[PDB]
């Protein structure tokens, strides 16, 4: 069940806008572990369903212009 969603994101570089990120997917319920690095700017979530286009339009109300990417290919 637990499949794992990735996303390439602009803007995610500062200690306040990763927690916002996080809590732009912890919002959601499906969601059950969640990776966001900086520097890398590259996000990922792990939710035992597909939840990748509610994270995304979470992120663009957060303020940050993702793309969606593959379940790690």
């Amino acid at each position: 069940s637990g499949t794992r969603y990735s996303w390439k994101v602009s803007g995610m570089d500062c200690a306040a806008c990763a927690r916002k990120v996080e809590n732009a997917v912890r919002q959601l319920a499906g969601v059950n572990q969640v990776q966001v690095l900086f520097a890398t700017e590259k996000l990922v979530v792990d939710a035992d369903n597909d939840i990748r286009a509610q994270v995304e339009s979470a992120l663009q109300k957060a303020g940050y212009s993702l793309r969606d990417e593959q379940a790690a290919e």
